[PDB]
Parts: C-alpha cells; sequence; structure tokens
C-alpha cells in the first residue's frame, strides 16, 4: 500500500533515504494488534481514529484530552493519515493532567493497569504500549516499565528532551524497554533529543504533523513524537508475525537503517526505525 504525500516521518520509516513523501506499508496496518497510549488521553471522536480509539482508564476528574499531547501521539500510532499501524486498536490511559504533568505514583499505576487490562481486551496479534513521558531517575518508575515489558507488552518510551544522557531520566533509563531518540527530516539528531547507551533506536521527531484535540491537527517536536512511530511500527511487525512483544525492539534495531544520522555522539546507537517493506 502507499500513502501519497504522507508526513515526513511516516515516509522516513519505510524509506532507505530521507526526503521522500510516500509511506509504504503492508495492508495489514496493525489489524489484530493493540497499542496503549499512556499520556494525557485521547480524542477518540476524531474522524482520524475511525472509532478505533477508546479511553479505558483515567486518574483525573475527566478522561478528556484537554491538552492535545496524548491525541498527537495516538495519531502517529494508528490514525488513518498520520499513523504507522492504521488498523491498530488504540487504548487511552490518561496518566497526565491537562498541563502534561502527572506524579510518578500515578504513572506507575498506569503501567500496572495495562499489563492486566490487556487480558480483558482482544488482541490476537499482541500488545504495544507507548510512553511519551519521563522525568528524573526513578527506580520504582523503571521497575514499573520493566513489569509492563515481561508481562507481554512491547514498551517504547521517549528518551527525553534534555539534550543530555538518558541514563538520568526514567523510564527512559530502563534496559528492558525500548528507548526511542528523536531525529529530523535531514537525518540529523534532533536538537533536543537525549542520547546515551540506553537508547535502542531513533524515530522521526522534529516537525511531526499529527492529530490534535478539537478535531484538528498540528506539527510539534519532541522525543514524544519519536516514541509512537516505533510503537506503531512494533504493532505493525507483530500483526505480520515477524516479531513478538518480547523481541520487537531488538527486531527493530536489527532491521533498522544502520548509521545514517548526523550528530550522534560516541556511545549512542546510530539506528533509525525502518519497516523493510517490499511491495
Amino acid at each position: 500500500a502507499a500513502q501519497t504525500n504522507a508526513p515526513w516521518g511516516l515516509a522516513r520509516i519505510s524509506s532507505t533515504s530521507p526526503g521522500t513523501s510516500t509511506y509504504y506499508y503492508d495492508e495489514s496496518a496493525g489489524q489484530g494488534s493493540c497499542v496503549y497510549v499512556i499520556d494525557t488521553g485521547i480524542e477518540a471522536s476524531h474522524p482520524e481514529f475511525e472509532g478505533r480509539a477508546q479511553m479505558v482508564k483515567t486518574y483525573y476528574y475527566s478522561s478528556r484530552d484537554g491538552n492535545g499531547h496524548g491525541t498527537h501521539c495516538a495519531g502517529t500510532v494508528g490514525s488513518r493519515t498520520y499513523g504507522v499501524a492504521k488498523k491498530t486498536q488504540l487504548f487511552g490511559v490518561k496518566v497526565l493532567d491537562d498541563n502534561g504533568s502527572g506524579q510518578y505514583s500515578t504513572i506507575i499505576a498506569g503501567m500496572d493497569f495495562v499489563a492486566s487490562d490487556k487480558n480483558n481486551r482482544n488482541c490476537p496479534k499482541g500488545v504495544v504500549a507507548s510512553l511519551s513521558l519521563g522525568g528524573g531517575y526513578s527506580s520504582s518508575v523503571n521497575s514499573a516499565a520493566a513489569r509492563l515489558q515481561s508481562s507481554g507488552v512491547m514498551v517504547a518510551v521517549a528518551a527525553g528532551n534534555n539534550n543530555a544522557d538518558a541514563r538520568n531520566y526514567s523510564p527512559a533509563s530502563e534496559p528492558s524497554v525500548c528507548t526511542v531518540g528523536a531525529s529530523d527530516r535531514y537525518d540529523r539528531r534532533s536538537s533536543f533529543s537525549n542520547y546515551g547507551s540506553v537508547l535502542d533506536i531513533f524515530g522521526p521527531g522534529t516537525d511531526i504533523l499529527s492529530t490534535w484535540i478539537g478535531g484538528s491537527t498540528r506539527s510539534i517536536s519532541g522525543t514524544s513524537m519519536a516514541t509512537p512511530h516505533v510503537a506503531g511500527l512494533a504493532a505493525y511487525l507483530m500483526t505480520l508475525g515477524k516479531t513478538t512483544a518480547a523481541s520487537a525492539c531488538r527486531y527493530i534495531a536489527d532491521t533498522a537503517n544502520k548509521g545514517d544520522l548526523s550528530n550522534i555522539p560516541f556511545g549512542t546507537v546510530n539506528l533509525l526505525a525502518y519497516n523493510n517493506y517490499q511491495a
């Protein structure tokens, strides 16, 4: 299949070279898989979600996305125009408030919810979880992310926007879960992206167009935009049978575009999320 005039990140993930504008992917589009978006929530009403998104949990007076952040991220996982796995089922777990904030104990609660809630939901192709969030080092927070992983969920988390080492941020610094760094349309390392040995893969994350609250769209930047392409991609390769939850991140990094990114410091991996799809 081909999306003509796709966003620069969608094209980059099915492209051996930057600067193209057609995203190339198997019709499967993640049908049969499920991706939990742990964030400020989702705007499931968006035409872009086609009723494939639904809120399943919240910790605040509302489960509405009064921010846009979570809605922006879910649009990169499975929205028809902006997402990677365009038939995936999205589940919203609102752990962040409408300012994009939330305490650690709440985030921990959220991951704990997904590993159990997957058992009530129907996902014969496997489960993914996107965590475009982070903060200072926390081992409690890291164990939470590691618990989500060994339970049968493919975790991708943002490496951080501090332009520093990701070993001092959680859950970014947890070795069992997949830590996505950010790059731009010129295959540069994103200005803001954290780096470090803990990273597993880079995904598109500068000037990322995607769904927004109010039935709209907008372009914003961050490792939070890098996290959902890998998330969607994981769910894409799981539907195909090419990988499983527990080995997708190593699968992605194995089959990724080796060594095409400028400004990667020594010690940080030079791998760019890629879908090796052959029409």
